[PDB]
């Protein structure tokens, strides 16, 4: 097989796997393909001289493939899907193109919601976040449903992209806004439940504490709303 090393962002201790949805996506892709790979964390506040020599000024994630540096998460994904292909490897591209766009609008609504520091804007931003979650929920509950993942019962590239993002949204919105994805969004919860039972997702997730810390200077705290 080819020689593959994945370089990811280090967490707050400079060694752990840090918060980064792009790192996790690539880690998940390589896992799902079943190829040998290694994983190296990179502490951006104390970057090793040897890594700056290997990949000058390159921010994680990136890989080497047979010693050649490859960058840009989307291009790396496309390359891995192309090269690591049937019959030997599983094709991970979704069958349904709508799987590739489902939930892709959530992260930006989340980001605005948690970065906002005006209490008066909170409800509007919370509603926009909920509207995008609702769309995903409907996708997950509509026949392509009791299916496990976005595209069916197998994990696909679309899951590798979405799950890291949705996980961040869940952890960070809870910690900093006391926000819960409504239990009434049963499609989302079926999906997350399925994902949290899969080592490909759980083993590649940063700890809750690391995700929370990564946002401690991003999320803006708001005064508690006072009833009437």
């Amino acid at each position: 097989e080819p020689l593959i090393e994945l370089f990811v962002k280090a967490g707050s201790d400079g060694e752990s796997i840090g918060n980064c949805p792009f790192s996790q996506r690539l880690f998940m892709i390589l896992w799902l393909k079943g190829v040998v790979f290694s994983v190296t964390t990179v502490d951006l506040k104390r970057k090793p001289a040897d890594l700056q020599n290997l990949a000058p000024g390159t921010h994680p994630p990136f890989i080497t493939f047979n010693s050649e540096v490859k960058t840009d998460v989307n291009k790396i994904e496309e390359f891995l899907e192309e090269v690591l292909c049937p019959p030997k490897y599983l094709k991970l591209s979704p069958k349904h193109p709508e799987s590739n766009t489902a939930g892709m609008d959530i992260f930006a609504k989340f980001s605005a919601y948690i970065k906002n520091s005006r209490p008066e804007a909170n409800e509007a931003l919370e509603r926009g976040l909920l509207k995008t979650l609702q769309k995903l929920d409907e996708y997950l509950n509509s026949p392509l449903s009791t299916r496990k993942f976005l595209d069916g019962n197998e994990m696909t590239l679309a899951d590798c992209n979405l799950l890291p993002k949705l996980h961040i949204v869940k952890v960070v919105a809870k910690k900093y806004r006391n926000f819960d994805i409504p239990k009434e969004m049963t499609g989302i919860w079926r999906y997350l439940t399925n994902a949290y039972s899969r080592d490909e997702f759980t083993n590649t997730c940063p700890s809750d504490k690391e995700v929370e810390i990564a946002y401690s200077d991003v999320a803006k705290r708001l005064p508690s709303k006072v009833p009437k």
